C-alpha cells in the first residue's frame, strides 16, 4: 500500500483506550524536538491538516535532563494551566539548548516572568494541586505507551508516527508527509 504499518507509522501491540486523539511528547532537552518546534513547526502543520473536531495534546517528559527535566515537566504543566504555551515554548528551547542559560528551576521561572506572566501567578500555579494532577497526566500518558523516546506522536492511542521512514532531503516535504500521515491515521 502507500501507507504501511512499519513504514510511516507503527501500531501499538498494546492499544491505549480513552487516549487523546493526537498526542505529542517532547522534551526541552531533545534536539530533534527543537527542530520539530523551531524549524519544522510540526505541531502547527499537523493542526492545519487535521479534520473538524480534533483536539491536539502535547506533553513534556521526565527521562531527559534528570532533575531539570522534571522541573521542566512541572513548568510545562504551569504553562498548560495558564494557557501560555505559545509564549514560553520558544524561550524554553533556546534557554536549554541555544544559550544554555536555564540551569535551575529559578531560571525556568525567569523565562515565564520575562514572557509577562506575573511572579505571584506563576508561583501559585507552580504549587497548585491542579498543576500536580497535570504533571500526573503527563506521566501517565507517557507511561501508558511505553515511551522511551522523543519526539513522539500517537494517534487515537493506537498508532505511532515513524519519521525515520520518511524523506529528509527536503524539509517541507518531510513535514507534509508527516502531517498527511497524521491525517491518514486519524481517519482510519
Amino acid at each position: 500500500a502507500q501507507y504501511e504499518d512499519g513504514k510511516q507509522y507503527t501500531t501499538l501491540e498494546k492499544p491505549v483506550a480513552g487516549a487523546p486523539q493526537v498526542l505529542e511528547f517532547f522534551s526541552f532537552f531533545c534536539p530533534h524536538c527543537y527542530q520539530f518546534e523551531e524549524v519544522l513547526h510540526i505541531s502547527d502543520n499537523v493542526k492545519k491538516k487535521l479534520p473538524e473536531g480534533v483536539k491536539m495534546t502535547k506533553y513534556h517528559v521526565n527521562f531527559m535532563g534528570g532533575d531539570l527535566g522534571k522541573d521542566l515537566t512541572q513548568a510545562w504543566a504551569v504553562a498548560m494551566a495558564l494557557g501560555v504555551e505559545d509564549k514560553v515554548t520558544v524561550p524554553l528551547f533556546e534557554g536549554v539548548q541555544k544559550t544554555q542559560t536555564i540551569r535551575s528551576a529559578s531560571d525556568i521561572r525567569d523565562v515565564f516572568i520575562n514572557a509577562g506572566i506575573k511572579g505571584e501567578e506563576y508561583d501559585a500555579a507552580w504549587n497548585s494541586f491542579v498543576v500536580k494532577s497535570l504533571v500526573a497526566q503527563q506521566e501517565k500518558a507517557a507511561a501508558d505507551v511505553q515511551l522511551r523516546g522523543v519526539p513522539a506522536m500517537f494517534v487515537n492511542g493506537k498508532y505511532q508516527l515513524n519519521p525515520q521512514g520518511m524523506d529528509t532531503s527536503n524539509m517541507d516535504v518531510f513535514v507534509q508527509q508527516y502531517a498527511d500521515t497524521v491525517k491518514y491515521l486519524s481517519e482510519k
